[PDB]
């Protein structure tokens, strides 16, 4: 870790000019943008002042977007190799030479120094040996840029960087042209610069232009990853502390909520509603450790004074003694879940469904905790002092979680509330979450009247298979969390499929008269059983499908947007609370138990149907799926299909590469936009044939007289805006 380290921890506004010629055609152009090092995102709008570039824009992409590469985002293992924030408060200076494949070179000198509050860049360019009827200078480079990668070597000699690289530029006619790059980076002011080990970044690009202008100018838009040396593979510092702190709160509040859990009843929900909105508004204000420990701090603050209502005389003051009690439980526990869920869900970036199945894990375990050391509790020292008992067990582990958790720190988002509550996907998503809820409320009462009226037993068996569903939940939460994780497009069919279940289990409980099926102990039991299991097979993936979704749609990542869909989490579990036992007591009153479930699980199943149908009607991604791959004697035939997912094969070109065992990717063919034009390589020419099919959205690649140097796995590659690759297929010929 360094100083300059603490410089980037922000938005950098950034400038860049160059001034170069090519040929003795001079231009000089100027841009401004933003940086941000958080996240590895850049952003410029670059316009030119001398008029007409002779040299296409994707030639500069490289010097300009490439110029700043101080905002690459490092992993934990790899700020010890981090360079660029190491000289940048006085400046460096980088070197590149560019050799374009059959057509001359680039030379730039440039100069990345830290005036005032700004960013600048100063870059000057020299280019030799130029063919008029070139890809450069005959303007024949497409106007788009593809992914890659830079790999970065250190030089003691000089104690700075060396670099190397490719960029295969697309060209109009169907094929590519080569870009080999060799820079060499340098300190100027003699800081302490870290002299790194090989490593190597990843680099996501994206080229736009602004409509309202009517210069010529460029929108660049860059991602940047860090790696090439893996991890230890075990934990940091921060991680294992927000699980002990997040496992001792979670085990805490729920043995809380085990020991002791109509106008104050709805009114709750009413609340808690609005408490979870507003912390979800505004949370970056307050902050996640703040309201951590505050949430804890009320929380064990109604649990002591709730064994105070003994010794509060009947009256107003009794009312609005546990008025407050109630609205502070709630306030207490919205504040405190959606600061635990966002906090987790910003510790843990990739495994998110795991951590959040584990503390389920945990919550249960807690829970079964509860009868021998309660009981005791109870006849060991009373009534009154259990609660206070537990009061002074939780206001003692407070403090550790003041000590323990780290401070994150966050700005103001750009979108608000509205705009991520009417994405109809979101939408789906809460009308799912308040069928479970609803149908959770509405086997809350009526189990205990069913098992009283029918079986003639009192409400310790009720209690105990409350037990066994809850035990049912807690095995079932973190493998199918775990599942959700490892595997993306198995995560929505999860959602399904554990509303269709539940829908299931309800019909299953109320036995039809219709369907001629009778009641009896253990079929109930272990129904509710399963019940629980479909319960905890759907509610863990839907926290990682609303994120997903959220930066689907376009949301900046940050602590604004895990802050938004926590609370909106906590608001749909609320207001399910809410409209479950109502419409259940209602149900039961009006015409019974029998119909109620019937009615509930019919809600529930008409839920994953609309939800099933949304998925079945709206979607579309883009996919390369291929096939073709065999074993074929030398001089014999194949054809090889690729088949899209998600665009029109007439409007975008298609490329195909391939790629030996112990070698490098090599360019094969391409075949352009309007279907007359075809590109090859002379390893090829002749015997390749390249074919597109717009009916049925293919693209095909046949070949004959084969010889044993075409023993490859070959791609297909398209950019739609970014770079999307397929899995390749072998194809080996003896
Ligand atoms: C009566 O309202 C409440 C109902 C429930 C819970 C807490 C309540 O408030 C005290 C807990 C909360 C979560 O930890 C767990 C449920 C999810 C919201 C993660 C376990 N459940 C049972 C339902």
């Amino acid at each position: 870790v360094s100083k300059g380290e603490e410089l980037f921890t922000g938005v950098v506004p950034i400038l860049v000019e160059l001034d170069g010629d090519v040929n003795g055609h001079k231009f000089s152009v100027s841009g401004e943008g933003e940086g941000d090092a958080t996240y590895g995102k850049l952003t410029l709008k670059l316009i030119c002042t001398t008029g007409k570039l002779p040299v296409p824009w994707p030639t500069l992409v490289t010097t300009l977007g490439y110029g700043l590469q101080c905002f690459a985002r490092y992993p934990d293992h790899m700020k010890q190799h981090d360079f660029f924030k190491s000289a940048m408060p006085e400046g460096y200076v980088q070197e590149r030479t560019i050799f374009f494949k059959d057509d001359g070179n680039y030379k730039t000198r440039a100069e990345v120094k830290f005036e005032g509050d700004t960013l600048v860049n100063r870059i000057e360019l020299k280019g030799i040996d130029f063919k008029e009827d070139g890809n450069i200078l005959g303007h024949k480079l497409e106007y788009n840029y593809n992914s890659h990668n830079v790999y970065i070597t250190a030089d003691k000699q000089k104690n700075g960087i060396k670099a190397n690289f490719k960029i295969r530029h697309n060209i109009e006619d169907g094929g590519v042209q080569l870009a080999d790059h060799y820079q060499q980076n340098t300190p100027i002011g003699d800081g302490p610069v870290l002299l790194p080990d090989n490593h190597y970044l990843s680099y996501q690009s994206k080229l736009s232009k602004d409509p309202n202008e009517k210069r010529d100018h460029m929108v660049l838009l860059e991602f940047v990853t860090a790696a090439g040396i893996t991890t230890p593979g075990w934990l940091s510092r921060e991680q294992v502390f927000v699980l002990i702190s997040a496992a001792s709160v979670n085990l805490g509040s729920m043995m809380c909520y085990s020991i002791l859990g109509g106008m104050i009843f709805g009114c709750f929900a009413l609340f808690e509603l609005l408490a979870s909105l507003v912390f979800g508004n505004y949370l970056v204000h307050i902050g996640a450790k703040f309201m951590f420990v505050a949430g804890m701090f009320v929380s064990g603050g109604v649990t002591i004074l709730f064994g105070v209502l003994d010794r509060v005389p009947d009256g107003p003051v009794f009312i609005a003694m546990c008025f407050l009690v109630r609205v502070m439980d709630a306030v207490s526990f919205a504040a405190a879940m959606t600061a635990s869920s966002s906090i987790l869900a910003k510790a843990f970036p990739n495994n998110v469904a795991t951590v959040l199945g584990s503390l389920e894990t945990f919550s249960g375990l807690g829970l079964i905790l509860g009868p021998p050391v309660g009981g005791f509790l109870y006849q060991s020292f009373g009534y009154e002092v259990p609660f206070i008992v537990l009061g002074c067990v939780v206001l003692l582990m407070v403090p550790l979680n003041m000590y323990i958790l780290p401070n994150y720190e966050s700005d103001p988002g750009e979108h608000s509330f509205w705009k991520l509550i009417a994405l109809p996907k979101v939408g789906l998503i809460a009308f799912v979450i308040n069928s479970l809820s609803s149908c959770f409320g509405f086997l809350d009462p009526t189990l205990s009247l069913f098992v009283l009226e029918k079986f003639n037993l009192p409400a310790g068996y009720v209690g105990l298979v409350f037990l066994g569903m809850a035990l049912s939940y807690a095995i079932s939460s973190p493998l199918f969390g775990l599942l959700s994780d490892k595997r993306p497009p198995l995560r929505k069919w999860l959602l399904v499929f554990g509303n269709l279940i539940t829908a299931g289990c309800y019909m299953l409980l109320g036995p039809v008269p219709i369907l001629h099926i009778k009641s009896q102990l253990w079929l109930l039991v272990l129904i509710l059983v399963v019940s629980g299991l479909s319960a905890g097979m759907s509610i863990i993936p839907t926290f990682p499908e609303i994120l997903s979704c959220a930066h689907e749609n376009g949301f900046e990542e940050g602590l604004s947007t895990l802050g938004l869909v926590s609370g909106l989490f906590s608001a749909m579990w609320s207001i399910g609370a809410f409209m479950g036992p109502t419409l259940g007591g209602f149900l039961y009153e009006k015409i019974g138990f029998e119909w109620a479930a019937a009615i509930q699980g019919l809600w529930a199943l008409i839920s994953g149907l609309a939800m099933g149908l949304f998925y079945l009607l709206e979607y579309s991604q883009v996919q390369l799926v291929e096939s073709g791959g065999a074993l074929v004697q030398p001089g014999g035939s194949l054809r090889l299909s690729c088949a899209a997912s998600g665009f029109p094969v007439n409007r975008y070109s298609m490329r195909w590469y391939r790629q030996a065992p112990g070698k490098e990717r090599e360019w094969v063919a391409g075949m352009s936009s309007a279907g007359d034009r075809s590109s090859y390589e002379d390893s090829v020419k002749g015997r390749f044939t390249i074919s597109r099919d717009d009916a049925r959205n293919t693209v095909y690649l046949q070949m004959n007289s084969l010889k044993p140097e075409d023993t490859a796995v070959y791609y297909c590659n398209v950019n739609v805006g970014f770079e999307y690759w397929g899995q390749g297929t072998q194809v080996t010929v003896s």
